């Protein structure tokens, strides 16, 4: 069995979107990544109890400047992964939008993940664990806090989205 899944990151610019798809994708992680200026598009293929799972990955320009662009990328998406910054909570605010648009404009059958990125920076933290679950749970998303920089919960919060595929 092989199963092909479309899957889009959104969220506010910095916050690491492209750290994150690397890091699953190549198993790298830049600390002098570039903004991204044009989407960019990424393919990884894993393996999950008895299916081969082919990812097609969207990596979004997050800059307000590129917003009205977002939908030629997530109409079509089967899950989105919304990704903020542990250590700035107007990028948390930023997700809530994320989150709202797609509710209300992508496909009402998406799977909706949330990465509370950049955890290794624990001596830096905003937005609380706690804060951040109830959130996700009263608005039914998958969540997990991860580090493209360690690779904590990289592959996890992934193979999670697949599992509810
Ligand atoms: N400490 C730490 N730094 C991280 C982490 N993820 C990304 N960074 C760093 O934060 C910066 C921004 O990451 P980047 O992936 O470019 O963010 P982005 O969300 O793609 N930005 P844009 O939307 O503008 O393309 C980079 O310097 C990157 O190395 C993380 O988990 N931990
Ligand atoms: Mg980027």
């Amino acid at each position: 069995s092989i199963c092909q899944f479309k899957l889009v990151l959104l969220g506010e610019s910095a916050v690491g979107k492209s750290s994150l798809v690397l890091r699953f994708v190549k198993g790298q992680f830049h600390e002098y990544q570039e903004s991204t200026i044009q989407a960019a598009f990424l393919t990884q293929t894993v393996c999950l109890d008895d299916t081969t799972v082919k990812f097609e990955i969207w990596d979004t320009a997050g800059q307000e400047r590129y917003h009205s662009l977002a939908p030629m990328y997530y109409r079509g998406a089967q899950a989105a992964i919304v990704v903020y910054d542990i250590t700035n909570t107007d990028t948390f605010a930023r997700a809530k939008n994320w989150v709202k648009e797609l509710q209300r404009q992508a496909s009402p059958n998406i799977v909706i993940a949330l990465a509370g990125n950049k955890a290794d920076l624990a001596s830096k933290r905003a937005v609380e664990f706690q804060e951040a679950q109830a959130y996700a749970d009263d608005n039914s998303l998958l969540f997990m806090e991860t580090s493209a920089k360690t690779a904590m919960n990289v592959n996890e919060i992934f193979m999670a989205i697949a599992k509810k595929l």
